[PDB]
């Protein structure tokens, strides 16, 4: 029913908590954490999440991206630009529309988000079905992890 | 041509700089600052803006909301919930669609954003033509100033 938001190697607990708040603004609650730099549970994530702490309590903790997507039927990978990696590349609008169609059919949808400073590696994206790219100023990109999560959760809710 | 983003009594320079980065991600560059708490120019805003510093250099500084909107044909006021204040209340999607139609006709459009901790006062909203409300979880609202700015700039660019 809900897509799962999957944070890949997040670096700072505060970013994890901020991502969780962004989701919950739009009534989304399914989070997974992959191979976090600072281990887990993370009291800084809990602090920053505040009222969204329950998202963190129920987030699956996974050692690898492959394990985190094993039960997904379709996986989107978010990237700053439309990388040429053999995958289709959709805007958040066209991606979440496809996502809603899949979930309406009873399929499980995952969305990968990379660490704030580097984004996903090509090898992480290789595991996904499709790339999602926010249409951005070619001269300036400044979306942080929570903002990326916010935009996707926002598009999901828009419908 | 571009809508003007108008920050009303912003409290912390870092929030101003973060708002400017959010705009510039979507190629938007028209900013106004109304009656800021810490005065202006603000080296903390400049620091946080980084590559978006030019938005801050060209932002008009105004003593009141009335002055900041004097040259606008149509003003949207962002609020967390759909306040009953005699104005129409639109989602960001329907608001920015109307906004694009107005600017396409050569009309000047302004968008008001309140201080991060309180939002706009009813007396600020009284000066606007319409309210914009992000559709949000009734149980949880956590959009900060930069996120609010990000969502509107994102919707503007979407079209
Ligand atoms: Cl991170
Ligand atoms: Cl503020």
């Amino acid at each position: 029913i809900e897509p799962v938001f999957i944070l890949v190697r997040p670096q700072m607990g505060e970013n994890i908590g901020a991502a969780a708040r962004a989701m919950l603004n739009f009534g989304l609650g399914r989070l997974r954490i992959v191979d976090p730099r600072d281990g887990w549970p993370n009291p800084k994530a809990v602090a920053m999440a505040s009222g969204a702490g329950r998202l963190l309590d129920h987030a699956g903790l996974f050692p690898t991206v492959a394990e985190a997507i094993r039960d997904c039927d379709y996986v989107f990978a978010t990237t700053a630009r439309g990388r040429e990696l053999t995958k289709p590349v959709m805007t958040p609008e066209r991606a979440m529309a496809h996502g809603r169609a899949l979930t309406g059919e009873g399929r499980r949808v995952g969305i990968l988000f990379g660490p704030e400073r580097t984004g996903l590696e090509n090898e992480d994206v290789a595991l996904a079905n499709a790339i999602v790219t926010v249409p951005v100023n070619p001269e300036f990109f400044s979306l942080n992890l929570a903002q990326c999560v916010l935009l996707l959760a926002y598009e999901w809710r828009r419908q």
